[PDB]
C-alpha cells in the first residue's frame, strides 16, 4: 500500500526474492527516465544491479530505496 | 535495443520466464500511470497477470505488448 517512492531500504528488503528484481525495474521505470517511448528495459542490467542493491540496502536500511537504485545503476 | 513501448507480444514472449513478471512491471510504471509518488508495486497482482499477458500474447503475437497489458490487468 506504499507508493514505491516512498518505500526505504527496509521496504525492498521485505519482498520476496522472486520479486526484487520487479521492484527494482518498477523503481528504475517509475524514476530514472527520459520519455516514456524511449524507455529502454535491460533485462541483463537489472538482473547485475539487483543483487548490488540488495547488499547496499542491508548495510544502509533507511535509506530510500529508489535513490538506492539509482545510485547502485550509475556506479555500474 | 527496442524500447518497451514498441515491443509486440512476440517480443515480450521472447523474454525468458523469470524476467516476464519485471517486463510486465516495467510496462506498467512507464505507462499504466499516475504520479510517480503515489505508483504502488502490486506484486500478487503483476504475478497473477503475467501468465494471462503470456497467454493472451501467444494467441495475438502482432498486438503492442503494452497495449495487452493495460488491456489484461483491467480485466482482471
Amino acid at each position: 500500500k506504499k507508493p514505491v517512492n516512498s518505500w526505504t531500504c527496509e521496504d525492498f528488503l521485505a519482498v520476496d526474492e522472486s520479486f526484487q528484481p520487479t521492484a527494482v525495474g518498477f523503481a528504475e521505470a517509475l524514476n530514472n527516465k527520459d520519455k516514456p517511448e524511449d524507455a529502454v528495459l535491460d533485462v541483463q542490467g537489472i538482473a547485475t544491479v539487483t543483487p548490488a542493491i540488495v547488499q547496499a540496502c542491508t548495510q544502509d536500511k533507511q535509506a530510500n530505496f529508489k535513490d538506492k537504485v539509482k545510485g547502485e545503476w550509475d556506479k555500474i
